[PDB]
């Protein structure tokens, strides 16, 4: 199924789709919402997002460590939406300085 994302960017609030059976960063980009990235494998940190409500499957990251996961960070170019959910992007540098 399709889930609706809410993502609170650094330039406003956008609204765009996801299928569960893709990444929120793919997603995302074809529907002109454009996200921080480098890696896009789930190695690095530069999509790094927070999860603010809703449900996600993240686990083909592998970066983040459980403390951070705790925490509530996500990387969006392996992330699944398993659920309606509101992203707030661009939090590589608040999860540097945690
Ligand atoms: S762009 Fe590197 S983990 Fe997402
Ligand atoms: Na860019
Ligand atoms: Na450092």
């Amino acid at each position: 199924a399709f889930y609706n994302i809410t993502l609170r960017t650094n330039d406003g609030e956008k609204k765009i789709e996801c299928n569960e059976d893709e990444y929120i960063l793919d997603a995302s980009e074809r529907q002109n919402v454009e996200l921080p990235y480098s890696c896009r494998g789930g190695s690095c940190s530069t999509c790094a997002a927070k999860l603010v409500e809703g449900e996600v499957d993240n686990d083909d990251q592998s970066y983040l460590d459980e403390e951070q996961i705790k925490k509530k960070y996500i990387l969006l170019c392996t992330c699944y939406p398993k659920s309606d959910c509101v992203i707030e992007t661009h939090k590589e540098d608040e999860l540097h300085d945690m």
